[PDB]
């Protein structure tokens, strides 16, 4: 909340985009540690070869959906934290002894665009949708031929899924109005 | 060996074909209940699917190996058992009040070579060759997508496949040159 204001922003930034950071870190808390807890443990394939079920459950779900969560929220948060920092140290040189401060919020915006964009993008090149399947058929070695393993709790994956992406998209549209904002602000 | 004489047979049929018969019969209770004994209770396949074992066994192995040589024995032992009870009953009618002993004898040699050549074809027609594989792919229903099996005793069993086609091919012969030599010398 905190490390959200800066006196260039609007009152898209100041409200709406820290209500959604909230939303998105609220969700992840209450489906991480229950939802995807027994990504794994209950990984049930149907074969008596040792070894099978871990390189199964290992080539289709290469990263969980909750750790790619996590890592864009910190990657989001990253520039909010680096402006805010930058404030401190410039309000504590000006006392000691636009401008700059508009370029360090307007640099942030954008890499808070493009961090959003490129988790999805990865999103996409690896699970191809949202939709998790409850059968996939996996023919890793040591499996022998095709082997039928049955994933865990595949539809409400599959819902919490959807809230991510949903909001995620929302926050870069959120972002870029913001962005035009301040350009079309400054230009006429 | 008693059901293997009569008036028009030669040498070969009386000791040749016979020594190959008792040849035959020695070697299948030798190899019977110790080689072919758990065909199914070692059959091992490589699932956790129930009913998979039952379905596989029964798609490679629809007859087994030791039951069809039994088959075959009581079908080629038929004839020579019809004659002799046709001499008796020949026998005790004349005592009591070439010709009809040639023809039958004839006859039933005609037949030993029809159940030695039909029963070697459905061999091949059924297991295409005489090598056992160690290894089968199954994939009839309700085995998912492809299993691997494994076979018991391979190599003794085709073995023991050889040593019956050899002799069951060596009979056939024989019957076939005292076919020919009976046909010749009433001709000739
Ligand atoms: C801010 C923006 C917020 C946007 C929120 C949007 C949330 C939308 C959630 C609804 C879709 C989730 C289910 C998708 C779906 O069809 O999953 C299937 C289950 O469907 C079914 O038939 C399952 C039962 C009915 C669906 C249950 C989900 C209700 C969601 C309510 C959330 C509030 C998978 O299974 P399948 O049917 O393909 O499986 C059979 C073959 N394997
Ligand atoms: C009257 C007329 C009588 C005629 C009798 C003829 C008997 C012939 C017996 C020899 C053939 C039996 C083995 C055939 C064969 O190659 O079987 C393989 C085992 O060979 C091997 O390498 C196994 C070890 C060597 C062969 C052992 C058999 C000796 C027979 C002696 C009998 C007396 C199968 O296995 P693979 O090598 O293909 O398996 C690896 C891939 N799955």
């Amino acid at each position: 909340v905190l490390g959200g204001v800066n006196k260039h922003s609007t009152s898209i930034g100041k409200i709406w985009l820290t209500v959604l950071f909230i939303f998105r870190i609220m969700i992840l808390v209450v489906a991480a540690e229950r939802v995807w807890g027994d990504e794994q443990q209950d990984f049930v394939c149907n074969t008596l070869q040792p070894g099978c079920r871990n390189v199964c459950y290992d080539h289709f779900f290469p990263i969980s959906h909750i750790r790619l969560w996590a890592l864009q929220l910190i990657f989001v948060s990253t520039p909010a934290l680096l402006v805010a920092m930058h404030v401190a140290y410039t309000r504590h040189e000006r006392k000691r002894r636009r401008g700059p401060l508009w370029w360090t919020y307007t640099c942030s915006i954008f890499f808070r665009i493009v961090f959003e964009a490129v988790f999805m993008y990865v999103f996409y090149y690896m699970y191809d949708g949202y939709q998790m399947p409850r059968l996939v058929k996996c023919d890793a070695w040591p499996c022998p031929n095709v082997v039928d393993c049955f994933v865990s709790r595949p539809t409400e994956k599959t819902t919490f899924t959807i809230f991510m992406l949903a909001v995620s998209g929302i926050c870069m549209m959120l972002n870029l109005a913001e962005l035009c904002y301040l350009v079309i602000k400054v230009c006429l």
